[PDB]
């Protein structure tokens, strides 16, 4: 039930027990609340989608023991409850795009993919750095001052980190950067980066790296040539010091060139 003009709140009768409902879409309606009595009615729900509705704010804790994909993107949520996701120990993909969020409360450890781009995040919340299995993370278009180094993060399967359009100053990779070895994508476009760390060669499994639109950046480090798996490296609006106009725009050629620079340079 999507894109209809349903509102302001959907309340269900407790005498209706629907244990066979395993998807529930309510996006783009005129909802102004999470549907009441969602626990005892839809007892085993997999993927709840309340995108696009005009939700004022969460007050009651979910109780869905079987939730797997929660979605609250494009809403007017500003403050999230400290406990509204503690009774959902199977949540995997949580999305809260286009909101007014400021702080992320305690999340179940089974959360793997988490996408919270465009809200009002001033710094990475302490409750997101401690997820044991955090595969993907997207915090683009926030205002992140400094993301912590790899030693502070606890997850090991980190395989995507999106932080474009953020006021990040200095990428820290000195301390135990071998943790991030499995990172398969990393974006830092439109940031205040001054210099790419030389230890970037340790993140040997990168396939895409977007460091474009960083005017303060001048030149790539040599050791970057060891990232033989890269196939996408946009350089749009990047006044690079070392000349690569003769190379052109191919990424693998750039990486091979830097690789040759490693062995001997004159």
């Amino acid at each position: 039930v999507s894109r209809n003009d349903i509102g302001p709140s959907v309340v269900l009768d407790p005498t209706v027990k629907c244990p066979t409902l395993k998807q529930f879409n309510l996006s783009y309606n005129q909802l102004s609340f999470v549907p009441e009595n969602l626990t005892d009615v839809v007892e085993k729900l997999e993927q709840l989608i309340l995108e696009g509705n005009k939700i004022s704010g969460i007050c009651s804790p979910l109780r869905l023991k079987e939730l797997k994909i929660l979605n609250l993107s494009k809403n007017h949520i500003s403050s999230l409850s400290e406990n509204f996701l503690e009774a959902c120990p199977k949540v995997e993909s949580f999305s809260a795009r286009m909101n007014f969020l400021a702080a992320m409360p305690f999340l179940p450890p089974s959360m793997t993919i988490l996408k919270l781009s465009q809200n009002k995040f001033s710094c990475i919340p302490e409750a997101i750095l401690n997820l044991p299995h955090l595969r993907s993370l997207d915090m683009s278009s926030n205002d992140i001052q400094y993301l912590p180094g790899p030693a502070h993060w606890k997850s090991l399967n980190l395989r995507e980190l999106l932080f474009s359009h953020n006021q990040i100053s200095i990428l820290d990779l000195s301390e135990k950067a071998y943790l991030w070895s499995r990172v398969e994508k990393l974006h830092l476009s439109h940031n205040k980066l001054k210099e790419i760390p030389p230890e970037i060669g340790c993140l040997e499994n990168l396939t895409s790296l977007d460091v474009s639109y960083n005017l303060e950046l001048r030149s790539f480090p040599n050791e970057m040539g060891k990232l033989s798996k890269i196939w996408d490296l946009p350089l749009d609006e990047l006044h690079l010091n070392f000349d690569f106009k003769h190379i052109g725009c191919k990424a693998k050629d750039i990486i091979r060139f830097l690789q040759q620079r490693l062995k001997k340079a004159v």
